[PDB]
């Protein structure tokens, strides 16, 4: 296979549906990427990760900084061996995580400076040296570092982080094609800024568009705003990223807005919400989310979902996976992170199918009214 | 297969190696048996247990009778169908645990009265109350109920309590017998009492023969009085007890114990330790156990165990098992457990294979030298 290749198979509007081509294997889109948080996809082996489907995870790059380290990850041979996972991984630059888990934070035009809520110790992170942490990683898809702005934004505050996250690409591209292992080996994606601004979306865009990438994302959503609104600002925003490559939708992962998020033109999403979800007991049905905590599921011996496909939902109860969850096995964990993960990759066949097949509107409509 | 047949195969001074035959599958001994403590074998899907080797597990009778319920399994289906394992399962009579982990327990020759640990409710557990829980539960191999001795004991206190547990044995065979699928489909083992006592010991071994049971187990060791003193009482203990009939001791699990334990005639053994070695980070080696978590590690790519055939091994470095432990990831406890388990199974074939063939002293010595 080639470093990359985004093929367009199928649209049905703004959405499409088809591959990425990348050395270590091929990604079917819209993708649903599960996430390692410290090397590994929480209570799951990474055979068991494959098996529901997944064609690429998301790693975290903050945490593995920090955790176990990015030049100890290196010496060990790369995270993809590490952690027993051979197919694609993208990484974020952690410039996010930086923001919400760290301490002292101090920002600049060169980067920040901030403590691990872990040691106490004290870290530079920068365009190049996020670059180069994710190339110690061995990442395969690549995020530029940026600055994420709060909601709510003004207009003179959202312009100037998405001034600096601009500037920030142009590093970003350059330090990654300045080290040719990863120039020819992995893919550089650059994320766009701007607020729920229409006019600095379009200006983030053009800058993007003009340094080139391999991928756009969307950044600064579901970041506090609700759906009617992220809804709002993909409308126009989409549009205006380049129609041949990958539309990365960051930190989006409830089905109804995945579903919302693919009628708009976004072929890749990532979320801790499956992962999360089997922590406090919540697992996804065709009929709405339950949580199985709940005394109506003590006796209860139908699976988790009636239609899932899952190994979970093949041999145990619902009132097995209660009686884990409440006396706090991991087994429970496990269970229902698995049964999760099997939903969410489901979900992305269907919306693939219905997609290929000119239908997804339906789908979308039929997938509503029985979710909800 | 028949309801039960202890048959023995091969032995080598007191060692013995067969095999017990029961109507969910075949038995190899002498075994091991994997402890679940809520309807659950400690961070692994029953599919895992079985594939390192294990031929049957031990269900915790008084957790299940308090977390999810007796009454509650058997509606359910019974133990098997709930947590999904379809081979055999022995059950303790619930009676220690309830003097270990419950509250204001009151004692008397009708049983026991406790509050739970965990809602403060109150049970009465007794000889008949036993059987039939593991009887709900849909136990293979169960339990007499009994009441065990503190460690010290004195030679009456010792003697009260052998006594006692044998008219609880008497109580528990009619019992079981009383209860026509139970007798039909299941086994019972007595349990014999008496501290390090031997005239105690021959006493209890007499009045459980006389009775008549299955199986026989040493009770009243590994509770505080070492090594040397626990061979010294087995010596004289185990021939007191019936040659055709399977050994089982309570609640033993360091390898060296059970080596010493089989050269003593024991066939078969439970323990938590490999599901707690997998909690603090131990792991089991054939030179010895080591703590994952040690700085030593952090770098080490080779496997837990040089010569293990487990998939942890065949696919995980110490290193990133180092970095899970330490990040209190669950994937960290999978594979601690799945190895641990792999180890003591591999453990006891290595006993099985070395008395067929004449050769288990030898064995003995030379894993002693090389874990030691
Ligand atoms: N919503 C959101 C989520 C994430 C993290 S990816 C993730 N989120 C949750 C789990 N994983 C983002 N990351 C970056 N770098 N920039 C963003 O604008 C941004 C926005
Ligand atoms: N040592 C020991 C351990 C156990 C529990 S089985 C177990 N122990 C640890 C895990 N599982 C015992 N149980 C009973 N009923 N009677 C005993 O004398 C006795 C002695
Ligand atoms: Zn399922
Ligand atoms: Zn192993």
């Amino acid at each position: 296979r080639p470093r990359f290749s985004f093929s367009i198979a199928a649209r049905e509007g703004k959405a499409r549906t088809g591959t990425i081509e990348m050395k270590r294997g091929v990604i079917r889109t819209p993708a649903f990427m599960p996430v390692g948080t410290a090397a590994t996809v929480k209570a799951l082996k990474p055979e068991t990760v494959r098996a529901t489907g997944a064609d690429i995870i998301l790693g975290n790059t903050y945490h593995l900084m920090l955790r176990p380290g990015a030049e100890r990850i290196a010496k060990l041979g790369g995270l993809h061996s590490f952690m027993g996972w051979d197919r694609p991984i993208l990484t974020d630059s952690g410039g996010y995580q930086v923001m919400s888990l760290s301490s002292l934070t101090k920002q600049s035009e060169e980067g920040v400076t901030f403590k691990s809520h872990l040691d106490g110790s004290r870290h530079m992170l920068s365009p190049e040296r996020s670059i180069e942490i994710q190339h110690l990683l061995g990442s395969d898809i690549v995020m530029a570092f940026d600055e994420c702005t709060p909601y709510p934004a003004t207009p003179s505050r959202a312009a100037s982080s998405m001034e600096r996250s601009m500037r920030w690409a142009k590093r970003s591209r350059d330090a990654f094609d300045s080290r040719k292992e990863q120039a020819e080996n992995a893919a550089l994606f650059g994320i766009q800024q701007g607020s729920v601004f229409e006019n600095l979306r379009q200006q983030s865009a053009d800058a993007l568009a003009e340094i080139g990438f391999d991928g756009y994302a969307v950044g600064g959503l579901a970041v506090g705003e609700g759906q009617d609104e992220m809804f709002r600002v993909l409308d126009f925003s989409v549009p205006m990223l380049p129609d041949d490559k990958p539309h990365y939708l960051m930190g989006v992962g409830k089905p109804d807005d995945i579903v919302g998020a693919v009628e708009r033109g976004i072929d890749m999403f990532d979320c801790v919400l499956p992962t999360r979800s089997g922590r406090n007991g919540q697992a996804f049905t065709w009929d709405g989310p339950i949580n199985i905590r709940n005394a109506r599921f003590s006796e209860d011996l139908k699976p988790l979902d009636s239609e899932c496909h899952c190994a979970v939902c093949q041999k145990w109860s619902r009132a097995y996976i209660h009686h884990l969850i409440r006396a706090g096995e991991i087994l429970g964990a496990m269970l229902m992170t698995e049964h999760n993960i099997a939903f969410y990759q489901q979900l992305m066949q269907k919306i693939r199918d219905s997609i290929s097949e000119g239908r997804f509107s339906q789908f979308a409509q039929d997938f509503r009214a029985r979710y909800f």
